[PDB]
């Protein structure tokens, strides 16, 4: 079985973009006209996208007064599962397009790796970003540890199938998502940690080291954008970058899932950010669930396994689990845990 994969789009600072397509284990290269990334013939059902003049703008990391939010994470290249979940939960319409109005979606990282439909997910999320903006809503795609790994050249977890693209396009996988690329430029605009209303969102979690380093959302998000292309040596040698990018930092920390982590300790973090909840991915669960009297909501629902997933809905002072079958279960209402 040969592959179909792409497109990989190069976007220079002036002038037309170029798209690279893997079609039946051969490369096709097209010149993009009028921002429309159109697939050549004989190329499967690979995604077609209109390039955006707006969604690569860097957006705020803090938001007030947002009526409805949905959160999910760790798709890990499972496009079919993502699409089914969003369809069943009525986040998208019958054409596959944003249907969430002025709502906000927070996807807390880890589109890349393990799965076989990475570019399908990426281009879908790019289109959804634009569509949400056009509706007056937003998609917040946050950087996870696998975004950071891929962009930085840690390729341990890339599906073997992508060796076709790296051979045919003749560059390593990190350079298929470099700053010269449309997707790479889009990703390099993204935040890592955000606050919406009384909720903090990030991929892994916030450890007490954040507090001792006197970090802020803006300072961290800016350093993440500026240094995702730093060498490992440089990241490791800078004390602060080392914190941010590695095991105890926002995109790797798993302390909220440790059997010794205490709710008291969580309370000090909640207080530090003046939030009531922290929503995290990274550490895979069987379902969207709450921990510590629903002060932490885990939204890695194991989409990576390729069978099902779930989301979290925050609306009307409720926390709601949205199941893969389209049903809903309340986790918390007003402040009362269910
Ligand atoms: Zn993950
Ligand atoms: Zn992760």
């Amino acid at each position: 079985a040969t592959e179909f994969d792409g497109p990989y789009v190069i976007t220079p600072i002036s002038g037309q973009s170029t798209a690279y397509w893997i079609c039946d284990n051969r490369l096709k290269t097209t010149s993009i006209e009028k921002l429309q990334v159109n697939r050549p013939e004989h190329c499967g059902d690979l995604p077609e996208t209109k390039l955006s003049s707006e969604i690569k703008q860097i957006m705020p990391d803090t938001y007030l007064g947002i009526k409805k939010v949905v959160a999910l994470s760790d798709v890990h290249g499972q496009y079919d599962v993502l699409l089914t979940l969003l369809k069943k939960q009525k986040i998208i319409d019958s054409d596959g397009n944003w249907a969430f109005g002025e709502g906000h979606m927070v996807m807390t990282g880890d589109i890349f790796d393990r799965g076989h439909q990475v570019n399908e997910v990426l281009w879908f999320m790019y289109q959804l970003d634009q569509q949400a903006r056009d509706a007056g809503g937003m998609v917040h795609l946050l950087m996870g540890n696998h975004e950071q790994m891929v962009l930085g050249g840690d390729l341990r977890y890339v599906h073997q199938r992508y060796d076709i693209a790296t051979t045919l396009i003749n560059r390593p996988y990190n350079k298929l998502y470099s700053a010269d690329t449309e997707i790479g430029q889009w990703l390099r605009s993204k935040n890592t940690i955000i606050k919406i209303n009384d909720v903090l969102y990030m991929h892994g979690g916030i450890s007490s080291e954040w507090i001792s380093r006197e970090l802020t959302l803006d300072k961290a998000n800016a350093l993440y954008r500026a240094n995702v292309d730093a060498s490992k040596k440089s990241l490791k040698a800078d004390d602060l970058l080392n914190f941010l990018f590695f095991g105890n930092g926002p995109t790797w920390y798993r302390g909220y899932f440790s059997e010794t982590f205490t709710e008291a300790e969580l309370d000090t973090i909640l207080q530090h950010f003046n939030v009531n909840h922290i929503v995290v991915g990274h550490t895979s669960q069987e379902r969207v669930l709450g921990l510590f009297h629903n002060k932490v909501i885990a939204v890695d629902s194991s989409i990576k396994v390729g069978k099902s997933g779930e989301l979290l809905l925050l609306e009307n002072n409720r926390l709601i689990r949205g199941l893969y079958d389209g049903t809903r279960e309340t986790l918390q209402e007003n402040s009362l845990n269910q």
